[PDB]
DNA sequence: TTTATAGCTAGCTATAA
DNA sequence: TTTATAGCTAGCTATA
């Protein structure tokens, strides 16, 4: 998943940051380098109970 | 999911390894702590197409 | 609220038995 | 094969 996707997922930065566990300083640095780190995106996925997939399962699924 | 069901899961420490891109000296660290780090667990979770559970998705579950 | 970035350390890899 | 641990930096946090 995508930075931006998150950030509506949650609604905003402060509630991504928040509902993944990390500082809104986090969630910034995603947005402006366009790009979750892997294990983030994982993590992620995982703790929003797949609601939100990686770039690792889309991929695998087909797109 | 515990050190001991993810080798077994792959067969050995080495395939393990292998099996969720790391070396085998990081497997054995998580087996002699007992431990898999958290964000670890998520992406074993999720390279293993969910056929391994993170703790958090296991107490999720339950 | 967002940008820019210094500064830290968890959790790896590398190594030497 | 496994232990013990040094060497190292990605990806955070803390800040300004």
């Amino acid at each position: 998943m995508k930075p931006e996707e998150l950030v509506r997922h949650f609604g905003d930065v402060e509630k991504a940051a928040v509902g993944v566990g990390v500082t809104p300083g986090a969630v910034y640095q995603w947005l402006q380098a366009g790009e979750i780190p892997p294990l983030r995106q994982s993590d992620i996925e995982v703790r929003t109970a797949y609601k939100l997939k990686s770039d690792f399962t889309s991929q695998r699924m087909g797109k």
